């Protein structure tokens, strides 16, 4: 991308990986990784050729979340999380989007993951909505996208306690995801890019918009609650201290 | 046996009816004989309120094929266009519970008229798929519904967008909330459950399926006319 | 008085059901009681966290026989005294520690906490069917909303007994640990979620269950439907009679 934090690779033609490598960030939503992504979406949309999308980190991260900064920004009232809007990235896209988590998902970073129509977690990796560890309430469109993807039960305690869960604690409480070795993340999401790649693209693009309706129909409500939230618990002293301490 | 002999009714007891299906010749696709005998097996249900739950499932290794392979050649081909159809919800418009015995394999049309049951139990060595997009056709059948409703709207995403083969021992460990045992154990299982419903008073059994699946009766018939729109939206 | 309350650390407060006549079926001080305690925890903005649990081999064992009798009679609803919807009414969050049995009403008051612990070798049961009557006290709406629609089909019409271990094996959200381990567990979840502000954990909360309080009085009417077609008949004064404890 321009920033360099983005790389696009064309696996087979109708196969395109988005591979999020701020290093210098842990891929946590820097200015540079939050345009690399915008831009590489964008082009995705501009380049109707593409089956399927596989979303991906390096290494031992897939994608941190908001920064400290960009965190202390929101409380200090100068942004909100809709300023530059990532978390709904996978769920405007077109066309099939897989996000291979085979590093750790944190805050911001896991519910932009969650979006996707297919999402992998690796067993070894550390997922966690983390928000009110900070003391403000989930955004991010976290409170619509957690239980719709993990179910209602397991929503709440991930939402409320803001808890840190390995891949193979998901697994073992039941979740509907592929969970692999980090090792076998990738690969898995090439082969089943592959066989989302038989079929043709606009029966690929009318299935998901029909699938998703209800996705995109909803969150912009959920958006303005969780704004609203943000008002009400955001902006406290003590959010500061916990972000300042504790990140 | 009903008219064609296709399929087999047999009381197990009293107050449960089992459902066999048996289109050798077609390895329980939904041919022209099996519609009929199901369409009339479900028939003599509704006419004989004697019975409190119906068990519904296949010969050998096959539960339900779904299209048959020269019907859905027709449709690719232009020959003919996909209809509505009574099959998928023949066990959600059953007035008592309905347990899908999936013994054997249920692809496309054939898994989705068993999912459509209040109970659904699958055999871990068989094949389930929901295959429509493998034809290069977008779901039809109420699956795009009973999927997501039945198995959770994540995994129903890559059910029917990917088309794909699972074993019930893959579903099993993908975490589905039906049981799934070995073949063999598959139907006695269903005859127990079937025996244990059937010590409930008829009325409370209907009351409460009524209620309980008053909401998939109410959707529905809107998201097949949208599954239909979709038809129409990948044919030139 | 047959609950007990017990602050842990500094906003942890622990409601103990201890009706031991009764093993925790919803006797009238039971009824009183719990009602209470809750009223109790409404009136005091210090806590954060709720731990419902029972004592040995019991979480909640639902109506009592006389209790399903009356309103078998048509002399009270379920709805008259309700404890269903004490920890969605909760303002902050509650987790169920259900150490031991959670039998009718008892599993499902459980249900509707936000955060739910079964126990491996205990039972639970929505077993309002096997008396011949559908289920009320809002289960149509929380074991749906809690464990599914498919699961719930056959809980709700089976009236089946399930170990917390057979559940854990079909499939369920909820953390299944050995009965000696449940309320330490629980414990500990408590003083993590003890470490947000309480604003914080209000406000999620709301917003969280604003579906379920917004959603459920519906179906409250729907099920008192279903009870005026199915409860009043002689077999079921039969059924409770004949099974009541198996």
């Amino acid at each position: 991308m321009t920033h360099s934090v983005v790389e696009l690779i064309e696996i087979e033609s109708a196969i395109i990986q988005v591979k999020m490598q701020d290093r210098t960030h842990k891929n946590a939503f820097s200015q540079e990784l939050t345009d690399d992504l915008i831009q590489a979406f964008e082009y995705i949309r501009q380049n109707p050729k593409y089956k399927a999308v596989i979303l991906t980190g390096y290494d031992n991260y897939f994608a941190s979340g908001g920064t400290q900064e960009g965190l202390l920004r929101i409380q200090q009232g100068l942004t909100k999380f809709t300023d530059d809007n990532l978390y709904s990235l996978a769920l405007d896209c077109e066309i099939p989007v897989i996000a291979a988590m085979q590093g750790h998902g944190i805050g911001g970073g896991f519910v932009m993951g969650l979006f996707a129509d297919i999402v992998i977690l690796s067993r070894e990796s550390v997922y966690t909505a983390n928000f009110m560890k900070y003391g403000f309430t989930p955004g991010m469109g976290a409170t619509f996208i957690v239980p719709k993807k993990l179910g209602f039960s397991l929503a709440q305690e991930i939402l409320l306690n803001a808890g840190s869960y390995r891949g193979a604690d998901l697994e073992k409480r039941g979740v509907p995801f592929k969970v692999l070795p980090r090792a076998e993340v990738l690969d898995y999401a090439v082969e089943l890019a592959q066989e989302l790649a038989e079929k043709p693209r606009n029966s690929l693009v009318t299935l998901k918009d029909h699938l998703v309706a209800p996705l995109r129909d909803q969150l912009p409500r959920v958006i303005e609650q969780e704004l609203m939230m943000h008002e009400a618990t955001f902006h406290h002293e003590e959010v500061k201290s916990r972000i300042k301490g504790l990140y």
